């Protein structure tokens, strides 16, 4: 059999349910989700790659496809209006034939303008779920992206089923087999772009077919946190590496994150360790009930002790704490939820300190301590500018920062570190 | 077809599970609901309204009927014991025929002393959930509102079932509909009586058919917190009115307050307004997890902050605060449960339970002479007291479905502004 | 007819859920569970008494059978090989026919070799939950004791299901008699042992029946927390008494302790009475969500502040807890959870939950005589602790079901003070 189409059986059915619940608390006779279509480059006859709407590769692994659309209610079968065109000039694929095609009553589109005939006869009373709202407009829709809809999903999709999550195990494994190879190519010695290479070959994933563009940074760029660009030329010294790539299945995502020393032996390798620790400290304390607050004081109170104890800050823990300074060394949050979208959505009524941890839920633990002259700056303009070492600071700037990151399903009964799991030490 | 007639079976389901879980527990063999009784006015031939045993309509929506009763273990379907006289003086209505019946067996009973037969032979292990202890004894009760059963029940209640709250929902709806008829009528100049008359007609309810006792205060009155009377006269000038006033569906209630200003202008239809942005915010702040006492902390500040700024007292939000000047214009709680009662049976907001939120302002002289004798009197604007002392005071009040996502505001969604 | 008989229904269908939801997790196609063997005695024909697998019991009471196998994956009725030897040496029971019977496809054993043939054939995705691997090797599982899959059941296994609180009811109940009997044959002036010998013929117990190994002490014996020895000769002067003892039913234990004053008077008695506040006390804080850490340092709390109020100690409650000396009047846990297992496999209190909140304050020489060697021999009132600690010290447990709606204490609801 397939273990992945018996999962989606029951997937189906559980957004089956929720279509109802939220139609119904609505009077929407249905709601149509919208794949979306290509944007073409303004005065060019090219186009910027496609992204689906993630509202509608919620229902079905179906990502590279515009013009698609999804109506449903949830009690009768949904209907699947699939764009496969034909024309000499592009590849035809076969029609729907796999496991998810057999739980819609698919309708084949040829021409995007031809949807119409194939859509509800009295559009009113159906929300339009997708970008397009002037061509929903046009064909009859009036409810566009209907925040009390647009919530409610958004709500639920915290909670992901169990075909959700095999994918992420997927896209797990697989970006995993990538920062694997890239670690390799980091201790061959090689820039920035060829070990972004070694990673894209070894997840067989296209530049664009992963969740968000990586950060492949050497030495100092590790503390561009935001760092996009790939330098091709190979550092004159090799001393640290951070790379934050992912991998995608079936519209999920994975968000992993590594920081590496050259040699494996000096003060920043010693950095990277604690690190490690801290962070498999943080990995273990998620549990249903907890409140994220509570880890996020956690990892800035273990920052301040690592900056402590590595001299970074003549202090104690308690007082890089108290003084508040923690913030320039980890400036972001500790982790966020994750799914169809790398920053998932969720929440009552559309990551805080009050929200919950709750059972069936994705997480990323990414605790990270970074030399960022800017923000290391500024606190050279306060009277903290006293309490730190900057003898110590200079020593490490070199290395930009460290930051580890996972994914971890949070099961009722316990934590499944997808990452870790896979050995990914 | 009956979308109600859906969500009750899952109503049965639920409060069958709920009483099993309950019997187990305190080792019962059953729990018997007492519709009620009607009671006769002393001496005389006459009797008063009846009012059906919460405990009782919980199950279903038969509110006017003594002498009725349900006994059930949770696992056999439940025995309903439908009092049903025969005569020619009464009207006598067809057998239960809609889609609740179906989920009882039932028994016509047509004669109130002809029930013993009914009951439960050995009722050594029911317990018997009922306000006329005596009856019940006499019958072989024992058990008599067994606390444990009691609280029980009253913990589940919370949580509203779907077929609740679509009931909850049709009795805000008709709530409303008086509610607009009853502002009509204010500005149309009409007397207290006259308001209430408005209201009645709109919501179709006959007076005993509210789940309360109307307040439909005009002017000063507004600061009579529990004003019972309707004036058959009318004021000679119109300022203010307020209105408290609900509606029922099943035996569920609507508990909706709203306040206004004749003219629309001035400094009190301004603090209305203003006071109708706390109420938003502060119905904004519910959310399952939460403790009410936040909220309660928070509408305090709200009104900290309206006192100040309209110069009410010369003192700062956090002054106002601090020294505990607010409870004096805003002296009761920021809301309820509701449902089958109106006050319905630390504590955190949680998915399914509706409640109300009221924040008020008024103007109470009790309570202003309490403060004028506690020295923070050299502390209030008396003058700005005395200018809207005439207006008597402001609430509103809505009725919000909690659901795990979102709110859901019955009232406002209805459009009463 | 029965009682257990209903609430058995969703006790297998509870287990057969988890078990799907647990085997599809690890990819297996089943779950077998083995009640156990009897082990033999070195170079002897006589055997240990036998004790069933925790993970084998929680399915059905069958506590005192070996050689009976459990195979299961949550979808197909459940697998039962009942192992039933004949020959005329032992009596032989009749084929199960009590009510948990027909929830299994029974298959009889009459020697235990005899196993393989009814075994799953391909036993690659079948893991074997026992303790006896080389007998599982040897019938070809390879799966033993897989620890997700351990760690899965004994997660749920702290959720009970009702047919779990109502045996656990019975073993309170039956606990509680033995509690009573043993409590006259203290002040009757009996001997450990009598004592012991008391609560197992008012309990009905045999010693290997009980669940743990009961704690009977008198006097300095009470300062022994592990008592494990009974006195055959009583006691010279009668003045303290402490009994750790439980009951079984069905597989399921109590596990409650009661201490005594001989006298019902005199520092130690009220020591006692004031401990048992505590006790209830905090039996109180007992409520869904509640942190175990919050009750764990709110009883270190009340014990600083008896140490203080009885003067053991000559500091504050807060300074009591402030240098951390508390740790050695109470230098064990407050609670434990309790269900198969007596002692039952940061964290909160759940509903459905079991609970042995059990506080207790000790005057243990090996501990007193650490903290004399610390500045803290300082501030403690020795002449106070040589006129108690010949009473060995005191322990009140009792076994709270927590409920989402309320708290049941099966120990206090039966009587035991
Ligand atoms: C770019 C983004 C996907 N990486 P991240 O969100 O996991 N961590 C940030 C703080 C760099
Ligand atoms: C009379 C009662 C139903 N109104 P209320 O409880 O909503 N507000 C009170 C505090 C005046
Ligand atoms: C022997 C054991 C079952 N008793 P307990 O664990 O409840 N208390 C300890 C401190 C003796
Ligand atoms: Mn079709
Ligand atoms: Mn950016
Ligand atoms: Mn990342
Ligand atoms: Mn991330
Ligand atoms: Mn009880
Ligand atoms: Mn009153
Ligand atoms: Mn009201
Ligand atoms: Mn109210
Ligand atoms: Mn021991
Ligand atoms: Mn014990
Ligand atoms: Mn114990």
């Amino acid at each position: 059999m397939n273990k992945l189409a018996v999962l989606y059986a029951e997937h189906i059915a559980t957004l089956q349910k929720r279509t109802r619940e939220i139609i119904e608390r609505e009077n929407l006779d249905g709601v149509v989700f919208h794949s979306g279509q290509a944007k073409r480059q303004f005065l060019d006859d090219m186009y910027y790659p496609f992204k689906v709407n993630p509202q509608f590769k919620a229902w079905l692994p179906v990502i590279d496809n515009p013009h698609c659309w999804i109506v449903a209610n949830g009690t009768d079968k949904p209907k699947l209006i699939f764009y496969r065109p034909v024309d000499f000039w592009h590849k035809v694929p076969d029609e729907p034939n796999e496991y998810w095609a057999d739980y819609f009553d698919i309708e084949l589109l040829v021409k995007p303008d031809q949807v119409e005939k194939l859509l509800p006869y009295d559009k009113a009373r159906f929300a339009y779920i997708g970008e397009y709202l002037e061509v929903a407009q046009a064909l009859g829709f009036e409810l566009m992206n209907p925040e009390p809809v647009m919530n409610f999903y958004h709500y639920h999709r915290a909670y992901k089923t169990q075909y959700e999550l095999a994918c992420m195990r997927e896209a797990n494994k697989i970006a995993v087999q990538g920062h694997k190879a890239a670690r390799d190519a980091f201790f061959q010695g090689k820039s920035e772009f060829e070990i972004q290479q070694a990673y894209l070959l070894a997840t067989q994933h296209s530049e664009n077919d992963n969740p968000y563009g990586n950060i492949v940074a050497l030495n100092e760029n590790c503390a561009i946190l935001h760092y996009t660009h790939f330098d091709r030329v190979a550092p004159a010294t090799h001393r640290s590496f951070l790379i934050d790539a992912g991998a995608n299945f079936n519209g999920y995502a994975a968000d992993i994150t590594r920081t590496y020393d050259f040699t494996g032996e000096g003060e920043f390798a010693e950095l990277v360790a604690t690190m490690k620790q801290h962070q498999i400290a943080l990995m273990n304390q998620l549990a249903p009930g907890k409140l994220y607050g509570e880890l996020h004081l956690d990892c800035h109170q273990r920052v301040a002790q690592t900056l402590s104890d590595f001299n970074i800050v003549d202090l104690s823990a308690d007082e890089i704490v108290a003084k508040g300074i923690t913030s320039t060394f980890f400036p972001h949050g500790l982790g966020h939820h994750i799914g169809l979208q790398v920053h998932d959505v969720g929440g009552f009524m559309a990551l805080r300190c009050t929200r919950k941890i709750e059972a069936n839920q994705v997480f990323t633990i990414e605790p990270g301590l970074y030399f960022i002259d800017s923000l290391l700056g500024d606190l050279a303009a306060t009277d903290n500018n006293q309490h730190i070492n900057w003898d110590k600071v200079a020593e490490l700037k070199p290395f930009g920062g460290i930051r580890i990151e996972d994914n971890i399903i949070v099961h009722e009964d316990s934590l499944e570190n997808m990452t870790r799991e896979l050995r990914l030490r």
